[PDB]
């Protein structure tokens, strides 16, 4: 406890799976958490799992105005942010001969795009000092089977934190990619077959990985890509 | 010769490093299909190349286009032995500036047209084909004011990756091309003034090994590297060509 | 606060710098910790600073006698190893055209020689489910003039912690490598400032940060983390 | 009249294998090899099956005598090096718990000191704008099974290719790594064609082909590059 202590923390994707974990660990750690989702059901269900300190937003992260209303709100509740989890995506699968337009646009909207404005638009909320982690995966460095836009999508992601890196070092804004391998969430046993550890991850093992990576423990870390996968893509 | 009779289709061909590579294919024995926007740059392109060449107009954000063009394809030699996605095009802007429409144009050429380019020339590329995605360094690397060129040649990378896979039953290599600083129109397009565009490249050449920007024949004859059967056990990879910029 | 609550660490090069801080943060997580070097006033000065929970071990690494006397004293002690921080390396530059074989030696007989049977010898004592960090660096991905031989050397390192990966899976003990930047070390004046100014942080790391890197892969919240390479360095090698 | 036409290349481990395969690739294309080795019979046999423009010199590139053997003999037949493939090493497999100090010592020194004194001692006639290329291997980027030194030691070669890179520039001497993957040769079923997205395992020529890009002038802007040659092994 204590090692997020009075940061405020904008998680999207944070009603399910591993944004609900990384919620849940925050607040054990003393943060207030923003979460946000499209689902109202859905957001009030998990907020009530977390228990305090945590206000849930409806936005669709590919609308801009939805992104305009959510800071909008925790500037009025918070008015400002220290962490930001950019954890909205989703993985809809289609061989290169099957991709439609509409898949295309379904996969960058959410994954690219929807994450661009995420975070472009946190900029005047984020104080100087604070950590900003996107959810990448080992599909970004990997040739899986019919996970064209998806694996590109979020090798498109691992490189924002790079740039971002670079354009924020000015502000001491820390922005760090994690790439999760298989875990356990909504999103079968071949996963735990290809994998050193020889299982599946739990979301609450991502979750301590992106504490990691939003707390002081990672003050000197950077820019890189934190791989959460077993050992997967590292033998 | 190294391409003789080899059948080639080279997206973005009528300048840069795209029409370097066609006469490279050309002075190899291939015949060459290349492609772009612009009627004047691609006419004088075929007439500089001279001999085993057909440029075709197409936009590769168009599907109707690429339908077009690999129709033009089967008819003039009737498959494709390489394909060389290489239209793509930067325009710098930081994080705060980024607005939908440059967002938009920059992943439509660079990864949308990529995909559909690739993906209608499926039923023309031949068992053995050779597949080059034109990458950049810019994909490994943490540029001011690159946020959505840089994100987008990184997706093109994975596409050589995941490509290999799902292709390799019809024994098909996918293979990305990372080039450096090359001395090309594209160089002085990302700039306001010639002053800034001899800044950038006597920038790229301190921070380069080899201490120079290369030349648009020094990319095409890395991908003919790729294209000829000298890679034929060379899949999936990124091929940095960059005078070591990224590598140390 | 806790997160190495019952644990038993060993740290090579815990005389000082990362080894040092690091130790000193696995203490006042509730390890207890050995201590690993060559100087006996520098361990027990080290391990009055730390001031708890702490043995100090003379030990070279480099040779094979120094490490069965001190896995010896690990085993009456305390009876097994819980987290092996194997932090013991040292750099010195040479150019191609320099290199000496002795040079070669020094550097791949503490580098990595040293490294391999420090990992081999704590075997019998690693507990299942354990942790090994292993120091590679930055140099290690890079082409620093004059660096040929440590560099290399510290390429060998983060080679090991994936090929330790998959010969350990079975007793589910996890290996990964810290690769740090530049660190405020004793490994030295003013080409500190060179560093910082090619580093996005804009500064050198303290050796307090990179030992929080190490607890996090020492630590249960790494529990799904394996055979990486975890850059430690304001983003030097990243951009 | 070729890509290596009047070249003068030298490859280490050129009797066998990739080596042997590189050396006829290279004269095909016009260069004068000296290939190296420390077998008589084999090296003897090795020219003979190149038949032409080609050198054996028997030298055991762990011993720095041989080495100063090795260029004299280069400088008096043809003056200057413009392509130099270091390709000497071995596979031994032992696990952790297995290694033993003359175990580590012997992949070692093949792999990484002889691999250093070889270029050190090329230099002073290696030809401004040369090449040179080090044979890695995708051990050095995996985590293999009782493969502990052998990719440790890779993995240094690859990186050694960096730091040269830094080095050599002011000569324009490039270096670059290839990493092969399953090569059908003598140092060697169905498990490395199982991983490979090819298929299949590799062949000797194939590797040749590839180093021969490295050589020739068709990569005179890729420098310091690990260049993975394994049918996609390690790419997906
Ligand atoms: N599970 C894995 O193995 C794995 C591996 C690599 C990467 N990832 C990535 O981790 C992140 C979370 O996925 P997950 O594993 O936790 O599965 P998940 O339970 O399905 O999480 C998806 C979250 O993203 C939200 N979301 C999706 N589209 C959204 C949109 N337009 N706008 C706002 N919110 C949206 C969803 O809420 P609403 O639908 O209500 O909006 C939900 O909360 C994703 O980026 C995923 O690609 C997961
Ligand atoms: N230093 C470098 O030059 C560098 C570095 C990294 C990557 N690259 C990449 O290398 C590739 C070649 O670019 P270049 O350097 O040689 O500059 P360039 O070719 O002079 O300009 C871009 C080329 O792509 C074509 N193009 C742009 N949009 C197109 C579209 N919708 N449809 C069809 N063609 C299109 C252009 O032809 P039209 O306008 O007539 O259509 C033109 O031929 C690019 O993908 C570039 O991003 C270059
Ligand atoms: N500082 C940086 O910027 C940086 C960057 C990249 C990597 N690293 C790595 O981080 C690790 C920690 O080093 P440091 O920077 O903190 O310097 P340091 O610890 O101040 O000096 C090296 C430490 O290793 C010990 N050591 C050296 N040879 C030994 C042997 N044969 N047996 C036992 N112990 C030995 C030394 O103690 P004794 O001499 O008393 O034995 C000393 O405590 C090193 O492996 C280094 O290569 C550091
Ligand atoms: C197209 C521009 C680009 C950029 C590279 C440099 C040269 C290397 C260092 C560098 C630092 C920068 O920060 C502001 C910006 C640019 C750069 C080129 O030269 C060609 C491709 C690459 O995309
Ligand atoms: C020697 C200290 C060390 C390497 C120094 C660098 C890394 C940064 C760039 C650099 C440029 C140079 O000039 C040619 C010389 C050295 C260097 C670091 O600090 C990081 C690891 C390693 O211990």
């Amino acid at each position: 406890m204590y090692r997020l202590l009075n940061k405020t923390a904008v998680i999207t994707g944070g009603n399910s799976g591993i944004g609900l974990a990384t919620a849940k660990r925050f607040v054990a750690e003393g943060a207030y958490v923003f979460i946000v989702g499209r689902r109202r059901k859905e957001l009030e269900q998990a907020a009530a799992e977390i228990g305090r300190n945590v206000t849930a937003v409806k936005a669709d992260v590919t609308k801009l105005e939805d992104l305009d209303r959510l800071y909008a709100i925790v500037r009025e509740q918070r008015g400002s942010i220290d962490v930001l989890f950019a954890n909205s995506g989703a993985v809809e699968q289609k061989t290169l001969e099957e991709i439609t337009p509409e898949h295309y646009d379904r996969t960058f909207d959410v994954n690219v795009r929807g994450l661009i404005f995420t975070v472009q638009k946190a900029l005047p909320l984020l104080r100087d000092g604070g950590s900003v982690i996107l959810t990448s995966s080992v599909a970004g460095v990997l040739g899986l089977q019919a996970h064209d836009t998806y694996s590109a999508a979020k090798a498109a992601v691992r490189s924002l934190a790079r740039t971002w890196t670079t354009e924020l070092k000015g502000r001491s804004i820390r922005v760090n990619a994690v790439s999760p391998g298989a875990i356990d969430t909504p999103s079968r046993a071949k996963a735990a077959a290809a994998t050193p550890l020889g299982r599946v991850g739990r979301p609450e093992e991502l979750a301590a990985a992106v504490l990691f990576l939003a707390s002081d423990d990672s003050s000197y870390v950077a820019g890189i890509e934190l791989f959460v996968d077993g050992g997967l893509t590292q033998v």
